[PDB]
């Protein structure tokens, strides 16, 4: 089978664009046996510009998949590698980052996806964050919503991401 990309509509924070998400591409695991070429070679082929992953090192290498980001840069990706931890979230600064080079994607029309290693948590976390991020009246629980809608009702995984969620915002303001 192919991959498939879960397509987030942005018009719910004044935007034109989707933003794609989805599972470790080419992930070789317990009964879970891709192949990293054709998966790479099958989201070129689609127009995928830019990747942002989430997965560590460590898990690359797990799932057999420790050239990830070097295949996806021979296919002429843009890759944004920003590790987060499984089950864990960004800092701040780091997020923050991962906002700015969002949005940049997104005002220069950059077909853009997001992974992790199910696409289900750091990824709708990063996601959730950057709805909050371009919209200043959606409430963190209306942002965990969509993305519910969109992955299932495991969207986020830990409490500690639903409560980096809430506070998301006064963190980001921390800013000197």
């Amino acid at each position: 089978t192919p991959i498939h990309i879960s397509w987030l509509s942005l018009s719910r924070v004044n935007c034109s664009q989707f933003l794609g998400l989805c599972a470790l591409p080419g992930c070789k695991f317990k009964d879970v046996r891709r192949n990293v070429q054709k998966d790479t070679e099958e989201l070129k082929s689609c127009g995928i510009q830019d990747i942002f992953v989430f997965c560590t090192r460590g898990e690359l290498s797990k799932y057999r998949v420790p050239n990830l980001l070097d295949l996806y840069q021979q296919c002429g990706i843009i890759t944004h590698h920003h590790p987060i931890a499984d089950g864990g979230t960004p800092d701040i600064a780091s997020c923050c980052e991962i906002m700015e080079e969002l949005t940049t994607c997104l005002k220069n029309y950059r077909k853009t996806l997001i992974h992790s290693y199910g696409g289900l948590g750091r990824s709708c976390l990063v996601a959730a964050c950057l709805l909050l991020y371009l919209s200043d009246t959606i409430s963190p629980e209306q942002a965990i919503d969509s993305l519910r809608d969109l992955r299932g009702s495991g969207a986020i995984q830990t409490i500690k991401q639903y409560n980096y969620l809430h506070e998301f915002r006064d963190k980001l303001a921390a800013h000197l």
